């Protein structure tokens, strides 16, 4: 009978994205949850070992034991100045090895120390396994992404937790490369110039590739590694503490249940001011037993945000300087991400081309893994 099929992983930050090209089109599976997406999350508990959804979701009772941003660590040395200002910032322990950084956590009463790569080799898993669920077959072939900004040492680490994760690693090809995949950016039949615009929940990446007769090179990399829609939560965070304070004299801020309950409303409300010009937030006995009513205006949002927003322009004209080219010898833009959603984020990236479309109509947290499906298909038909 037919052959297996080969999947495409987009193993993210803190959400994986698996899909698979069968029928001539692009499946993105959705996992035992019935998420299209599975966050790039392992927890280890008194009893087992939590991946995805289920790590997530115990994440406020668990912080020390629950793993997220490996791929913040993986190819890096423990001296690497990146990992030791991340370090900082993380509720889990990161411990040196030879040089090389391991995380360290309590799981079953013991302490147990995972190398960044063990730890995605466990998310791949997770991956693989959402794939033979759907599949109803055992899956061996895979491309996985990673950002074009990676060095030797961070592919081959990734490819190595691909390996330890039973997959036949196909190829490790760059995200924005896989987001112009997804478009058919490639199949165009002379030299082209391409942007991707990849904001992320706590990330943002441009990269500007060019494209000759479906070959890929990238010409620029650029971006901020600690911006993203959190960064946006956090604006609208202090916005209603302050708001709290004024109206009812009190500071929730000492409350940890108190700032995560604000804090999950405030990323729903923003999802919302995507869509509305205006959201409602409203939580009960939030502290001292006062129901808290508030509303915000997608205006004022967008003034909270203002600096933010306009700071991705910053890594746009770096990565077009780098590039050595004119933003006007830009062919085709590509928003990937999911807070690439925010009208005034798209306004921002149009306007400075002039009005040029945006390449978007691919859902941006599914595009990455759609293009790595693509590629897949094509690299195990040549291999076979
Ligand atoms: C959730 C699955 C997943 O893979 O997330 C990856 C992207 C995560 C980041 O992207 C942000 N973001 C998103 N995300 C998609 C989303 C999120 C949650 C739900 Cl319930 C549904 C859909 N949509 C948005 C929107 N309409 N406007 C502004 N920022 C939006 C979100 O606040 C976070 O900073």
């Amino acid at each position: 009978m037919a052959k297996a099929a080969a999947i495409g992983i987009d193993l993210g930050t803190t959400y994986s994205c698996v899909g698979v090209f069968q029928h001539g089109k692009v499946e993105i599976i959705a996992n035992d949850q019935g998420n299209r997406t599975t966050p790039s999350y392992v927890a280890f508990t008194d009893t087992e070992r939590l991946i995805g959804d289920a790590a997530k979701n115990q994440v406020a009772l668990n912080p020390q034991n629950t793993v997220f941003d490996a791929k913040r660590l993986i190819g890096r040395k423990f001296g690497d100045p990146v990992v030791q200002s991340d370090m900082k910032h993380w509720p889990f322990q990161v411990i040196n090895d030879g040089d090389k950084p391991k995380v360290q956590v309590s799981y079953k009463g013991e302490t147990k120390a995972f190398y960044p790569e063990e730890i995605s080799s466990m998310v791949l898993t997770k991956m693989k396994e959402i794939a033979e669920a759907y599949l109803g077959y055992p899956v061996t072939n895979a491309v996985i992404t990673v950002p074009a900004y990676f060095n030797d040492s961070q592919r081959q680490a990734t490819k190595d937790a691909g390996v330890i994760a039973g997959l036949n690693v196909l190829r490790i090809i760059n995200e924005p490369t896989a987001a112009a995949i997804a478009y058919g950016l490639d199949r165009t039949g002379g030299e082209r110039n391409v942007l991707i615009f990849d904001l992320g929940g706590g990330t943002f990446d441009v990269s500007i590739l060019t494209i000759d007769d479906g070959i890929f090179e990238v010409k620029a990399t650029a971006g901020d590694t600690h911006l993203g829609g959190e960064d946006f939560d956090n604006r609208l965070v202090n916005h209603f503490v302050e708001e709290f304070k004024r109206k009812h004299k009190k500071d929730i801020s000492q409350n940890k249940r108190a700032v995560r309950r604000l804090r999950t409303a405030c990323e729903r409300a923003k999802r919302t001011l995507s869509s509305s010009t205006q959201a409602s937030l409203e939580i009960d006995s939030l502290f001292e037993g006062i129901d808290f009513y508030t509303s915000i205006t997608r205006a004022r949002f967008e003034e909270l945000c203002s600096d933010l927003f306009r700071s991705t322009l910053e890594p746009v004209e770096k990565a077009l300087r780098d590039a050595k080219l004119d933003k006007a010898q830009i062919h085709d833009l590509v928003l990937v991400g999911g807070s690439t959603r925010i009208p005034k984020v798209q306004k921002l990236l149009q306007d400075f081309f002039n009005g040029r479309d945006l390449n978007k109509s691919i859902n941006p947290d599914e595009a990455v893994a759609y293009g790595a499906a693509v590629q897949a298909a094509i690299l195990i038909k040549s291999t076979r």
